[PDB]
């Protein structure tokens, strides 16, 4: 940047974190939907088309959630005429405000933006037990908050002939292309899994309640780890070293309302984990995951959400 910015401009500068909409302020449960709000305001006399403003954000704290949306929303004046736009920015965790043509012909502008902020679930991809530090940064003034991030834990069965664990999440909804990503770990705690003789090989179903999920069109990748590598969240770098792709290996069959994945084995080793990434278009309706028999009869089933 040479010039343009004028965030050392801005006068009546205010900005603040705020976590009165959580369940538990100093947690936020990010798989019960939980954000924190960020709130600034200021004015300034007055400002040029092009010109811009930058609120900016620590590493560990996004615009998004689970989204993929870049824009930030419109500050608008109070005729309901456009002053700026904005966009959050993945590789600096700023938002940048444009001042408009319109903006350029005021006198004394006033500014106030509220907007959801999410602990970045990249960065912050698994359960914390100590509190994080999140901040936000307006020219000179400078807000905190500290907050644990906390993510559910999986489904475990543990009996003698049954050892099963599965968790999944739905970690991404795509804006552009309106399609949604399904996530299931198999084997999150890296315990043995087990189904004894006579009970049959362990099985992944996917699926829907309600089965209002329409699977389709559903793209499936089939990855193998071990689980000291698997975050959370889900949103990680599935092309990195540790991941093994084996779709092609685990071949699976899919009506449109289940998807039937045989292991091949009635045992898993506990340096195993596998994870299925299910993309399909968004669509309202709970999902759920299974390690189990064919018939949901016996082992471990997760669920999650999603509504339009
Ligand atoms: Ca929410
Ligand atoms: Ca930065
Ligand atoms: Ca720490
Ligand atoms: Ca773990």
């Amino acid at each position: 940047m040479l010039g343009k910015d004028v965030s050392s401009e801005l006068q009546k500068v205010n900005i603040a974190l705020k976590d009165n909409t959580l369940s538990e302020p100093g947690t936020v449960k990010l798989d019960s939907s939980e954000n924190l709000v960020l709130n600034f305001a200021f004015s300034i006399a007055s400002v040029n088309e092009g010109d811009v403003f930058t609120v900016k954000l620590s590493d560990n704290l996004d615009t998004q959630g689970i989204g993929t949306i870049l824009k930030v929303q419109d500050i608008m004046d109070e005729t309901g005429q456009l002053l700026a736009t904005g966009s959050y920015s993945p590789l600096t965790h700023n938002i940048t405000y444009t001042w408009t043509r319109y903006a350029s012909t005021l006198n004394n502008i006033k500014a106030r933006v509220n907007m959801p902020v999410w602990p970045d679930q990249r960065i912050i991809s698994k359960t914390t037990s100590d509190k994080q530090c999140f901040t936000a940064t307006l020219n000179n003034q400078v807000a905190s908050i500290e907050e644990r991030v906390q993510y559910n834990s999986p489904s475990v069965t543990e009996h003698t002939n049954v050892k099963t664990n599965v968790r999944s999440r739905i970690m991404k909804l795509d804006d552009e292309r309106q399609t949604e990503t399904y996530i299931t770990q198999i084997n999150p705690e890296g315990k043995e899994m087990y189904f004894a003789s006579g009970l049959g090989n362990l099985y992944t179903i996917i699926g829907s309640d309600g089965s209002p999920v329409n699977l389709l069109n559903a793209e499936v990748k089939i990855l193998k780890t071990n689980s000291k590598n698997l975050t959370d969240s889900m949103d990680q770098n599935y092309d990195s070293p540790e991941f093994e792709d084996v779709t092609s290996q685990y071949s699976y069959t899919n009506d449109g309302s289940k998807i039937t994945i045989d292991w091949k084995t009635n045992s898993i080793s506990s340096t195993t984990s596998y994870v299925v990434l299910v993309k399909i278009p968004k669509q309202s309706g709970v999902l759920y995951s299974t390690v189990s028999d064919i018939n949901q009869t016996y082992g471990s089933k997760y669920s999650y959400g999603h509504t339009n």
